[PDB]
RNA sequence: CUUGCUCGGUUCGCCGAGACUCCCCUACGU
DNA sequence: ACGTAGGGGAGAATTGGCCA
DNA sequence: TGGCCAATTC
């Protein structure tokens, strides 16, 4: 049963007015605003807007939020019982720890009877049934410089003719270029996709974001969605390549029927301009599972051996010189036991490899320029601190022990930390009896074994507090700048694609190697949290089991 | 395989390789 | 040692009052 | 009749 509907991105190229002008986004901020403020038993007296108009009607009556205008039973229906639900998680996020407790309690209402910790403003309007996107028509529509496409008729390809464009003209591959080209089903760039044009260390062209804005606008796919007097126009292609990359929908397809793998209840964003599809109840074949939790595999591979007679495996080794170790295996089923027979293991290859050890050397040279400006920027008094620590016990517990008079040059180099040579060395100037001793706890249930201390724990009790004077200031400007980098949002973007071209390579490796259709991924009981989160992911965006043995 | 996003090449005329589960919200934990 | 946890979202078939 | 489109409910 499929239950996955995963997202599609779109770009709007016309409005009335902006979004935050819209009567529906003041309603929301009002309601939200007046739910976010009041007590339980002003939520139980509140709490009767019901899914009628007039209900809707006297709640709007009683509480005397501003309508705005605003009367659509079907858009408010939406609007209010969000809002009440994310009151209503204040409470439930913290009864779940109440039981956890039970399994002074926690309440998460203060003293003045509301939240302590109360919800923001969701900046969101999400679309309904009699709103829903329509192809552009000039006659039925606003007017737009903009061409409507006839809703029947096939959309167009691209440019079918690459080959033969003549000289001096858009999209003309040169005679060099042809004899290595790709021969693949690659996603066709036309000749004014930014991609082609951004700014890079030697592209040493020059972007004219005019001509390209007025070329891709002369060629889109206008869609409108209208609230009330208001309305937006957007175009459609994401929705075409979203059908296209996934393989749901072959070229020769009419607007009407693109618009039909979607749901016709976009959610906007005012700040960004973007309007978030999502595909039907079906669309997407992908049954969302989570990962397995061990003798639980033991039944859902019979079952999976049940249906395909022959299953593939890969045995994801993560923590080694090269992050993913994949060991393949074949599965049989003959009786309560399954047989396998190992096909070989490979490694990840060396360019994505190459690739992963050239972002790593971009996210810890940004660990720096960020962490380093943020400590510049500490008040005097903190940033004094800050700096004494960063230095501190470098050799001042050195000059410390020397103090004490033990002989400073036994533990040298190394420490031996085997042998705990710090115990050694202060016994060496007669200070066996000042030995600092430890708890062990060897014993099943208890135990008392306090003996000589170990090199870790003399490393531990040696070394001072170091940063507790502030603990605020250096793990809290760091983490703000954090977000004032826009250098940071991309890196983690490009970790996590990163991780997915990792595991989308050892999917496909283990589908040709096993010759199977049908594969698992088994995990055992830096690079390590993010591809681990990658790899379970799997289960919940495309279906594959993971196992965690 | 027409938009948008990430990483490379170049003769700068564009083409080689990727991701496609995403949003707000409140705190600071492991 | 660096990102993390845990709450909230992401329809549409049917029906009715309904003027031209 | 019937066409249009909010409202009603799972």
């Amino acid at each position: 049963p499929a239950n996955f509907c995963p997202p599609a991105k779109v770009n709007i190229l016309a409005q009335s007015r902006p979004l935050s002008e819209w009567p529906i986004n003041l309603v929301s901020k009002g309601v939200q605003e007046y739910v976010y403020g009041l007590t339980a038993a002003e939520r139980e007296a509140n709490g009767d807007f019901g899914t009628s108009r007039k209900s809707l009607d006297r709640w709007f009556a009683r509480t005397g939020v501003p309508t705005h205008g605003y009367t659509t039973v079907q858009g408010l229906n939406l609007i209010l019982r969000h809002t009440f639900n994310r009151y209503d998680g204040v409470i439930k996020k913290v009864e779940t720890r109440n039981e956890k407790r039970r399994s002074p309690e926690e309440t998460a209402f203060g003293p003045d009877g509301k939240l302590k910790e109360r919800p923001g403003i969701n900046p969101s309007i999400y679309c309904y049934q009699q709103v829903s996107p329509v192809p552009y028509n000039p006659a039925k529509h606003p007017a737009l410089p903009f061409s409507g496409v006839d809703p029947g008729a096939p959309l167009p390809l691209g440019t079918p003719n690459r080959l033969s464009i003549p000289k001096g003209q858009p999209g003309y591959v040169p005679e060099w270029q042809r004899p290595h080209l790709s021969t693949k089903n690659k996603r066709i760039r036309k000749w004014y996709a930014r991609a082609n044009w951004r700014r890079k260390p030697g592209r040493k062209s020059v972007l004219d974001e005019a001509k390209l804005k007025e070329a891709a606008l002369k060629e889109a796919i206008p869609i409108i969605v209208t609230i009330g007097k208001d309305w937006i126009v957007m175009d459609a292609r994401g929705l075409l390549r979203a059908v296209y990359w996934r393989g749901i929908a072959k070229p020769g397809l009419s607007l009407k029927e693109l618009l039909g793998f979607f749901s016709g209840d976009p959610v906007l964003d005012p700040k960004r301009g973007i309007a978030t599809f999502t595909f039907k109840l079906g669309a997407v074949a992908v049954h969302s599972r989570k990962p397995t939790r061990g003798k639980k595999s033991k039944e859902l591979l019979l079952s999976m051996t049940a249906e395909k007679p022959h299953v593939g495996l890969v045995a994801i080794d993560l923590g080694q010189t090269n992050p993913v170790a994949a060991e393949f295996s074949r599965v049989k089923r003959e009786g309560e036991t399954l047989q396998a027979e190992p096909l070989g293991q490979i490694v990840l290859p060396d360019d994505l490899v190459k690739d992963l050890t050239r972002y790593r050397r971009a996210w810890d040279a940004t660990e720096e320029q960020i962490k380093a400006e943020a400590i510049v920027q500490l008040p005097e008094e903190c940033r004094a601190e800050v700096v004494k620590v960063n230095q501190m016990s470098a050799e001042e517990t050195k000059h410390l022990i020397l103090d004490r008079g033990v002989s400073g040059d036994l533990p040298w180099e190394k420490m031996t930390s085997n042998t705990t040579f710090i115990s050694d060395h202060l016994l060496a100037k007669g200070v066996t009896d000042q030995v600092f001793f430890e708890k062990k706890s060897k014993g099943k249930k208890k135990g008392t074994e306090t003996v000589k201390r170990k090199d870790y724990g003399w490393v531990k009790l040696l070394r001072p507090r170091l940063s507790q004077e502030t603990r605020k200031a250096v793990n809290d400007k760091t983490w703000e700048l954090k977000r004032a980098s826009t250098e940071y949002v991309r890196l983690s973007r490009r970790k996590t694609e990163l991780a997915r071209r990792c595991v989308n390579y050892i999917v496909r490796e283990t589908k040709r190697w096993t010759q199977c259709e049908d594969i698992a991924i088994v995990i055992e009981d830096w690079f390590i949290q993010v591809l681990h989160k990658a790899f379970s992911d799997l289960a919940l965006h495309r279906g594959l089991p993971v196992i965690e043995a």
